[PDB]
């Protein structure tokens, strides 16, 4: 296993510039795109295959699809992740 690390960005016109698949069936919340240029892309640390396990407290890995998408929405303008990059079951699952 590869250690968490916590991820702070800002939000922007194109909110946090990532989506997000998982949130069904015991699959955890996992990042499928990183929009380039956008606030994810430029943190220099997340990546496709990142589960979100956290965002500004809020524990998401037993959270629905919709569940962690009002999570970020709701987040505001400065938002904490605590991500741990999951390459082996993030390929199982997409």
């Amino acid at each position: 296993p590869r250690e968490p690390r916590r991820i702070v960005i800002h939000r922007g016109s194109t909110g946090l510039g990532f989506n997000i698949v998982g949130g069904e069936d015991g699959e955890g919340i996992f990042i499928s795109f990183i929009l380039a240029g956008g606030p994810a892309d430029l943190s220099g640390e997340l990546r496709k295959g990142d589960q979100i396990l956290s965002v500004n407290g809020v524990d998401l890995r037993n959270a629905s699809h919709e569940q962690a998408a009002i999570a970020l929405k709701n987040a505001g303008q400065t938002v904490t992740i605590i991500a741990q990059y999951k390459p082996e079951e993030y390929s199982r699952f997409e």
